[PDB]
């Protein structure tokens, strides 16, 4: 009768969560979530993520990866995680937190974007050769991540937070991209106009914990899954039961070993 | 779809005087259709009706005084009680029900055993009021559940809520007979004891709520509305059905316990 929460994209390995996270991770569980996808931003938390793979194996699955922001990312950054993803290459779900951010600040200059795309390029290929999905950030450069990840031929992607236009995010839909919604959709108009164009069948939940909770400036928990769950559930009109069997059901699609590692 | 309800919060909080009106934005977002606004003292029974005008048949108001007072905290006196009548006698027709009254036997605030008594007839005297009013009780019971139920049985209480109950599963199953209801914060994902509660309580006596600004799903980290969902899928999971048989039982058992509910929406 009753269906599990997924959380598709998450920080857990986070310093916010280093003093309560088993207390967090227990109570996420009582929450009725069933599991969590722990993504990585750096190759020095990749031991960390791993480590909370083991300890709470079958219900924090590993994602690792170099985000776009380190200061914008170095293909050196890069070369320091390779033999590490390829050491855990048989353990990851996806490759974690990969993708493009061009925001003013981070990356203004015209090589810190090409720096940027060969990077993400790089590991959408090391993707590709491992089987596995990605699970991508594109904070301002929404066309520019769905054209590369298309160029790309990525198969399994998921387009986390995707701040950008719904007639950018059609673009995804139809390439068979997926979309996590946080729980910072109910203080976020952008966020409000994507569900409202968004088919159920490509949309999934996700928190960003710590970040983009329901408040600014509060640490956000897995268990604000909920949150977006009921957010859509009122948007489209139908049942809550509905949403988390859909959206679970389109995480058990885009990331082809859940149903074995759950 | 059919809508969550907060069956008790403190909107009224000076935990929300800074972005009350945001938080019940995003609690409309977050599948919230209402709230019920309770009152612990006189002095802020103005703040609920005028925030029921504000956002009239979403926040839906409640006035008694509840049985700790302060803000170093001391037991109920009758005077407090005293100075409540006239405000409620003018809102009566306005109001869903009496605003968090009961009992509080904690040993800091009632050790005493005039404490207890001054407590119990302030109790005793909103229940009268509320059969009067023809109206529904949301209670208060920490470490006094027995007490309480035994009172409410005594004073023949037809519609009662024991909000956040902390007493144990036998003392709760007395008043599920009573056909009293039984509201469940979010703090039930970290509470051993709302947790033994919930499993033998059944769905046709559960009512959801937040007790906002506290009870969260986190110890000293302020609680709001939208973390109604939090309790509503705790439910479901314990229960091994659907959160949408959850949202739609509780939300018809609180308008079974809340008559001018239906109406008020
Ligand atoms: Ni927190
Ligand atoms: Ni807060
Ligand atoms: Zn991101
Ligand atoms: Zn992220
Ligand atoms: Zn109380
Ligand atoms: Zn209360």
């Amino acid at each position: 009768m009753g269906v599990g929460l997924v959380d598709c994209h998450c920080h857990l390995s986070a310093p916010d969560f280093d003093r309560d996270l088993d207390d967090v991770l227990e109570k996420a569980k009582k929450a009725n979530v069933v599991a969590l996808v722990a993504v990585a931003e750096h190759s020095g938390e990749f031991e960390k993520i791993m480590q909370l793979s083991e300890r709470y194996n079958g219900f924090v699955l590993p994602c690792l990866g170099v985000h776009p922001v380190q200061r914008s990312v170095t293909l050196k950054d890069l070369d320091v995680a390779l033999p590490i993803i390829e050491n855990y290459k048989d353990r990851l779900l996806a490759i974690g937190e990969v993708g493009l951010d061009f925001s003013p600040r981070f990356a203004g200059t015209g090589e810190q974007k090409e720096e940027q795309r060969q990077v993400l390029i790089r590991q959408i290929q090391l993707a590709k050769r491992l089987n596995l999905p990605v699970n991508v950030h594109s904070r301002s450069a929404g066309r520019p991540t769905i054209n590369l990840l298309q160029e790309q031929g990525a198969e399994k992607v998921l387009l986390h937070a995707f701040d950008g236009r719904p007639s950018v995010a059609m673009e995804g839909v139809r390439a068979g991209y997926f979309f996590s919604i946080p729980p910072s959709i109910i203080r976020s108009g952008q966020k409000q106009k994507l569900v409202k164009q968004l088919p159920l069948t490509s949309i999934c939940l996700e928190t960003d914990s710590p970040a983009l909770g329901p408040e600014k400036q509060v640490r956000n928990e897995p268990w604000n899954i909920s949150i977006s769950a009921e957010y859509i559930a009122q948007v489209k009109g139908i049942s809550v039961e509905e949403v988390i069997e859909v959206t679970t059901q389109n995480a058990l699609k885009l990331f082809p070993k859940l149903r074995h590692l759950l």
